[PDB]
């Protein structure tokens, strides 16, 4: 499910300013993390990342590949592949509170400058 820039802008409302991260920074971070695809699945080494935010199953959510996950978000990873981003966002908040925005390697590298390009109107 490939969302558009403004659909992401609209759906990530509850993250606005959280942890001091602006909405524009989030639209930018999710693109360079999953390309706006809520069904994105990437697995490198002993880890598989899920959804729009690419939440790993190493410590955030539990899945099949790793039953022994810390599962800090207390949720099955498959819940990060549907169209409802509510539970994804709740988990993102736990990630921000704990490891911070740097979980998303893309934020520092490309989403800390030039943010106006990522805004929407109306
Ligand atoms: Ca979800």
């Amino acid at each position: 499910e490939q969302l558009t820039k403004c659909e992401v802008f609209r759906e990530l409302k509850d993250l606005k300013g959280y942890g001091g991260v602006s909405l524009p920074e989030w639209v930018c971070t999710t693109f360079h993390t999953s390309g706006y695809d809520t069904q994105a699945i990437v697995q490198n080494n002993d880890s598989t990342e899920y959804g729009l935010f690419q939440i790993n199953n190493k410590i955030w959510c539990k899945d099949d590949q790793n039953p022994h996950s810390s599962n800090i978000c207390n949720i099955s990873c498959d819940k990060f592949l549907d169209d409802d981003l509510t539970d994804d966002i709740m988990c993102v908040k736990k990630i921000l509170d704990k490891v911070g925005i740097n979980y998303w390697l893309a934020h520092k590298a490309l989403c800390s400058e030039k943010l106006d390009q990522w805004l929407c109107e109306k």
